[PDB]
């Protein structure tokens, strides 16, 4: 709660940098908004962390949309895992401690970005400072 300049950037940053650095594959990724079933402040975030990881691989594995070989596949993997973990741990929103990954749902990564972007974009744009 004390910090904010963290998610504030991650939002606007990734939100603004959509076309820039991003893999073009559009994979079905569970929808976190699917709270109309079973979502808790712990699990909800956990699942979100998993989704963020998948997306994080997009905005951090290609200059624009060319490459994605089996080579870096195992490399950039540690980069995202480390960065994501560090970021997620920097704020500590999930306040959890690592959890299993499950896709109780399915939604094109594109659809997720549209929903996430819409909220996140209208969230930070609130000018908190």
């Amino acid at each position: 709660h004390k910090t904010d300049i963290t998610l504030q950037e991650i939002i606007k940053t990734l939100n603004s940098l959509t076309e820039q650095k991003t893999l073009c594959t559009e994979l079905t990724v569970t929808d976190i908004f699917a709270a109309s079933k079973n979502t808790t402040e712990k699990e909800t975030f956990c699942r979100a962390a998993t989704v963020l990881r998948q997306f994080y691989s997009h905005h951090e594995k290609d200059t624009r949309c060319l490459g994605a070989t089996a080579q870096q596949f195992h490399r950039h993997k540690q980069l995202i895992r480390f960065l994501k973990r560090l970021d997620r741990n920097l704020w500590g929103l999930a306040g959890l401690n690592s959890c299993p990954v499950k896709e109780a749902n399915q939604s094109t990564l594109e659809n997720f970005l549209e929903r996430l972007k819409t909220i996140m974009r209208e969230k930070y744009s609130k000018c908190s400072s």
